[PDB]
């Protein structure tokens, strides 16, 4: 017997639904991935019909002819409800709705917020208030910004937290999803060969990358009120770096990986600024198009703007494990390439025995783009004497990340979701670093759109530890 | 300023000589790579001249059109002293001879010594004699049987120490000059990543292969004298076992690096039968040709031979680094393939959270043929449960073996050849259970040629540690 | 300013009030530790004055003739409720006396439950229905048992966290307070010499022992319906196994050192009856005076009882850092000594060059009797050979541990009392195998008062590692 | 059946003969630890008899008057021999003389050379062609100084090597014979709690300490030829870093030893000037006596001597295990008190959960005086609070050491004896500094006589990174 369920999604006239929310509940509905007994329910202001719905979402629906009593199975399922987003009416009316549904009293409920947080107290209370199922779970997935500093973050967690146990809370973060971040935990705990090593006796740094080659591209007057570090910094490489330095969880329930991630997460000392490069891109005279286009340059952002779209900082873990050892983070849009890269640089070998040749190892775990793991490493040269080359050791060889996301809020795994200790953790660590900049307007280092960032940003990396050589050559 | 060397062949008009000692010293002339002031003198009872050397070993030579006036230029430097190896006015002419040379009496003499180790004591005894120079370095090249067991060995070492010392004396060992065997140094101690996990908290067992997809193809019978253990695990998996289970040298140094290498053989106890497990093939009737006969179907094997065409043995490094780990030696003629292969097997990780799914760790360094270095590691499956699967990471990418084995004679390294003491060391640990099979008589297991060898190895295997699983699966 | 504080004493008519509260309180009074607006509050249903109190206490206060103006100034801060325990009349008379005392309404209420569990329900609900500060913070102190099992352990708890957070309870286990038992942390954490061998790599077995001297001594039937392993293995044992066992915490906060023991006891499987040896001791013949009567000789224990006095359980953490190490837990009464101790049996020197003649190093941690902490080492024998012979490395060199467990609350540090998550981990361990003791009746081993118990203890030991030598001799 | 000894004394008329080697041999005798055959034969110059050597040494024998008939029976096997060292008649003289002894022919020959080394090649060169058994071995003791410099010593070293095997070569040091020196092999290999924390990765700083709280007292003309790094760095803190350093051989054989020992010399580089502080003592005005006087108040010292009777050099042995550890060595004359010590201190604790109270693990062996080992390290203070404070584990608890080195050459123990190649080691590692010392004359740092000496070894053993703390106290 399976129970039915109810994808709840409120704010179904905005971008985000009709653009990926929608399509994705469809490609899940198609591959018969959702539970049978699904129904979506849209709610907002806007007084819309499935078919407008339809309509505005086909395009990205990726509907091909084969599929059409499919698509209009799906949409068989599809309703809309009108309302205010502070109106109890309107709640009441959305939980009439969901019962005069089938079965729609013991259903399911998921309630995926797509709303700008200016309206998420009122609709999480009102949810709370009113639309509770009394015998299925009632899970909401909660889209960020997640405040803009500590307090306000602080705030928003408090009053969803005073409505919703934590099981209930699913604050999706479509990196969390993606198959390298996941890979990670297999990597570092299925094998022994990388055990021993994963310390700060064997690690001179560790380098956790997000790369972008293009710029706010027009929309850069959104991107102003958060900037690079709310915007990739707080959440993507974070993540990342928990992954990276977390202990061996008890098991792989979520409870005890993200245990393990806030404990690393609390060993982290507050950013200090000397340890932070920032940059904002200019336009490229010699680029082509939209390159020649600096940050400034969008008529959106407000002039005489210090928004960083670049920065770099180094993070210590301060524990057993990785007391000492740089973790660089680096993040920057209208750079030279599109990049997410976990690197972990070895000291070098312990007494060498030849003459200085020998080159840090390193494995660089690629998650974007095409996948890869490898380990740089030294070899003998083929030839007559004792000395060792530059070479490595590559590893060689379905729904989505976001697919995969709601699949895992449709059965209650909570892993790749952000625990509110985890959040309130990451809003500490960069909260003074960003007062300080909001408060001293700190001009940022330009860069030309292409390139790799801010030299000074090479420079903190050399001066932490990592040392770049250039020597290692690559072919495919 | 460049001095002269006289390259001694004695016993020139050999098989050796003219299928790979003559040709190994044309191709080192064509690329230039011998001294510029290099004669070659023949040495043998037989009465040849030049021009029958050229023609016995010339289809050997690989010799194309292009450098035919190098060729005849290769001659001119050539010459033949025919006399016996234990007449004392013969080498007084091979003396003579030598100085009658352009600057011979200056000149570095490498004696090359081709020859049955009968006459091993007598070549030497009167090459110390009468044909040493007195400015230039003299340099012996010996090649197996270094004796046949303890004693015999003992004796012929301790009668050539007695005259040469170690600098001078030249065991050369074809494998110890292949490019993955070498290659083992620079992957062991050049690299961090394989440094802490290199020990027996890591490693649950060694297996060091060589197998043959031959069997004696005609000359059984000087192969039954020997045996399968003599032939390839005294020496060829010996050397390769110490080569993985060395200590860091203290340099590069020919001297430290045979101190390694001997410290570890001091480490191993002499080895019991219930250790050993030994296999002859018989023919295939299913095969096709030279498959279908066995090891006995050789007229020139005597009749009831029990000599082992197959072995597997189990040896303990009874040190620190080693204490408990098995050291799986496989060696075998007339099997499935042809393979010589260094697999280092890793525990279990301690603490497994995926569920028994995990499979060990295993580091591959296949040393023929393709040479290549993986370690199956375990990743994430490409899905959506959290289940590990195996891969691996793959190393991705002149003179040959005996070209650089000669060119090490030439410039005085030793590294690459046996010390007497390594030598003794060898022999003490097989030596024993070659007395013991001798003495006894042990039915071998018989195996089809063209197999895997005798069922009772890889229960040997399993009882000692290696846990094989058969669910790796690898494609190009 | 300094708040003041109400320390309620309900139960103050029970032994454990005068024989152990109202001391402690005193002697906390007497030194200035406890804080100076302190009012003590008894409760119960017997009618009782203040002057009853101290009669009955005063033989347990050890009141010297110096202090007695300091001991009727601690009885003015001192007052008598009489009332019921599911009575909200007396509830409310008690709300309203602790309101009648000065700042009684602002002050910090602290109950200490000196009561059997059989009301613990109802006097946790009361109190928070009626006597609960508005201002100050409300603690309840809460005595063993926790239950009998997981199922009305888990119950007591359910309803205890109903009314009440994990920072209000505190569940009082005197031998966390105790000197070598919290200076644990500091030899673990502080010290370098101890960080890398403690771990499965270096240590064969841990052996946590608890002995008493005395068997029940009259009130064996209260001893009946516990037995041995509810007594004493589950809470003092298993905390010093979590202690042992334990990864680095992120600080030194309470909060972060119980998430370590709870994710120790999360690894330990559910221990089976094949780990598992009891005993229940028998009279001594040859014994003085009370030695001679056997546990079944007490008339309060029922005939025919086959509770045990003596239990060996081997338990193992599945982590890590421990997987497969034995951890031993032994406890017995009517032993032949007194002891609480840690001892880690390491494991051989791996590659041993002196002959077999090394044993295995030892860490003694001995809790009680004479705190010491010892490490049996090899030295060489003052001599002439190169023989090792067996030594240790000593180490040489207030409130009690109520007072300080009471200070504890005073201040609240909750790093020595047992969250509800350790506690329920703890039973989940043990349920199976005591529902099998107490469904299977099985006969407990026979052995004599004041012998080191059942030698089947023994057996087990040395079947799951721990090797016992004799040859050790140490002399003070 | 036992063989016959013949002890050659030669230089027999000498103060150390009569001092240290008459009185050893005698003791030897006394306890029946020498060979029942043996004979005591002296050889010198000036015309002695038996009698004459037992009045100048019977004051040193210590003979007391129980053993008086033991006494006369020991020089009833004592003789003399009158001759020159470079006379071949004394030496034919000599030989007949010990064949004339009672089976001198087939006796094992041990040759004591007291000489001053000026006589070291005519007496080993003549020993060689005359004295020499032709039955029993022969072994040379060979004394202090080992030549000057590389040069001279190397000189001396190939002139014995020349006549003499490795295997009867025993340079004597007293200092390898030594209790605590000898105890540090024990207790480095035959435990498991000092095996993984001895390496760079745990071990901050290695102090080797050699002092002396007296003054050259008068004959200081003969230390002015040599000055302390001769004297003590070279041999004595030499041998304590091989032992403290070195990997852990494949047995107890000398030879396996004294591989490691220089295994361990050959990865030291030569000493940098900036790397050494050098002192000489100058008189104490509030001295009382012999104090008073300074290095150069000594007549026999040459005016303007800048001899150094201090010495602070660090040397850094640059392989796995210790690259980057600093081993300070540490010797002078006339300092606060006498001192052989092996000191290690650890590193931090990585991610210190204690505030930065926690101070850095040490690890004591003091050889003299009062030998000990005890362990610095952090426990719980008695109290409170969760404050580590410093304490310590103490380690709790026949021939001397001259009669056990000459019982080993005896026995043919060499493994507390200087190999010559380590002796070639050492001088290389010493030379270039002392040619520059030699050559630049730098004045060194006066100190009082009584003080620790210059306060430039404190500031040199801080910066290259050993941190004094003065902290820590402790009671006997
Ligand atoms: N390619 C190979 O066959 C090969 C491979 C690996 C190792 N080896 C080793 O290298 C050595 C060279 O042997 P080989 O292959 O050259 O065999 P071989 O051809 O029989 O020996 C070479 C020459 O030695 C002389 N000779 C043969 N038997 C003799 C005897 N009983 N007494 C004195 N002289 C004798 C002969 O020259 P004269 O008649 O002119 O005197 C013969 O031409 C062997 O010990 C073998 O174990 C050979
Ligand atoms: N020293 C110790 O004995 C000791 C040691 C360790 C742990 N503990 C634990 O601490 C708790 C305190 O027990 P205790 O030693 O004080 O035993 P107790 O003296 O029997 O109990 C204390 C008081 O509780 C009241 N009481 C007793 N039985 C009751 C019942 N059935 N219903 C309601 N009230 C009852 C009585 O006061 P009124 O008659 O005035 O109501 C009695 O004076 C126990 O649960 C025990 O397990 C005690
Ligand atoms: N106790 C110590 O003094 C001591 C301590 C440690 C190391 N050592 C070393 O052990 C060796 C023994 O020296 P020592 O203390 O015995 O000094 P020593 O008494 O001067 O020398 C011993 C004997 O050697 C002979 N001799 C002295 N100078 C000579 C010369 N120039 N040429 C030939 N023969 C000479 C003398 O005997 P004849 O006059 O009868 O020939 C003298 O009695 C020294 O090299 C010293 O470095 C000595």
């Amino acid at each position: 017997q399976s129970d039915t369920h109810i994808f709840i999604i409120m704010g179904a006239s905005g971008d985000l639904a009709k653009k990926k929310i929608y399509p994705t509940i469809w490609w899940l509905f198609r591959d018969g991935l959702l539970p049978e007994n699904t129904f979506i329910v849209g709610y907002a202001r806007s007084r819309l019909t499935v078919a407008d719905i339809r309509k505005q979402s086909e395009p990205f629906f990726k509907a091909t002819p084969e599929e059409k009593l499919k698509l209009e199975d799906f949409f068989a399922r599809n309703s809309y409800v009108a309302g205010q987003y502070d109106d109890a009416a309107s709640y009441q009316r959305l939980n009439s709705h969901m019962n005069a549904l089938h079965l729609g009293s013991q259903a399911n409920r998921l309630f995926y917020l797509a709303l700008p947080p200016t309206v998420y107290e009122a609709v999480t209370k009102n949810i709370h208030e009113s639309c509770m199922s009394q015998i299925g779970w009632n899970r909401i997935i909660v889209e960020k910004p997640f405040g803009r500093d500590l307090q306000s973050s602080d705030r928003l967690s408090n009053h969803i937290s005073s409505l919703f146990r934590e099981d209930q809370i699913y604050r999706i973060d479509h990196y969390l999803g993606k198959e390298m971040v996941q890979n990670l935990m297999v990597l570092r705990f299925a094998n022994r060969i990388f055990g021993p090593i994963w310390n700060r006796d064997n690690i001179a740094c560790v380098i956790l990358t997000f790369k972008e080659p293009f710029g706010t591209e027009g929309r850069g007057g959104y991107f102003d009120e958060f900037g690079i570090i709310r915007d990739v910094m707080q959440n993507h490489l974070l993540q990342m770096l928990c992954l990276v330095a977390m202990e061996k969880p008890a098991s792989t329930n979520s409870d005890d990986v993200r245990d393990e991630k806030v404990k690393v997460l609390k060993c982290i000392s507050e950013v200090q600024a000397n340890n932070v490069v920032l940059g904002q891109y200019v336009g490229n005279p010699d680029g082509e198009g939209e390159a020649t286009k600096g940050y400034l340059d969008d008529p959106t952002v407000p002039r005489g703007s210090t928004t960083a779209t670049f920065a770099a900082v180094v993070l210590y873990v301060e524990n057993e494990r990785w007391d000492g050892v740089p973790f660089i983070l680096r993040c920057g849009k209208a750079l030279n390439e599109r990049k997410a890269e976990v690197r972990l640089q070895f000291h070098d070998v312990a007494g060498d025995i030849f003459h200085q040749q020998c080159k840090r190892n390193e494995l660089v775990i690629r998650v974007q783009p095409n996948e890869a793991v490898y380990t740089k490493m030294m070899t003998k040269k083929p030839g007559m004497f004792f000395n060792p080359e530059e070479s490595e050791l590559d590893l060689t060889y379905l729904p989505d990340a976001y697919e995969r996301l709601i699949l895992d809020v449709f059965c209650g795994s909570q892993m790749h979701f952000v625990r509110s200790d985890e959040l309130r953790e990451a809003w500490r660590i960069f909260t003074p670093l960003l007062h300080q900049i909001e408060l001293e307007k700190p001009k940022p280092i330009p860069y030309i759109y292409g390139s790799r960032g801010p030299t000074e940003a090479d420079e903190l990396m050399k001066r932490v530890g990592f040392q770049y050589e250039g020597t290692y050559k690559w072919v495919n």
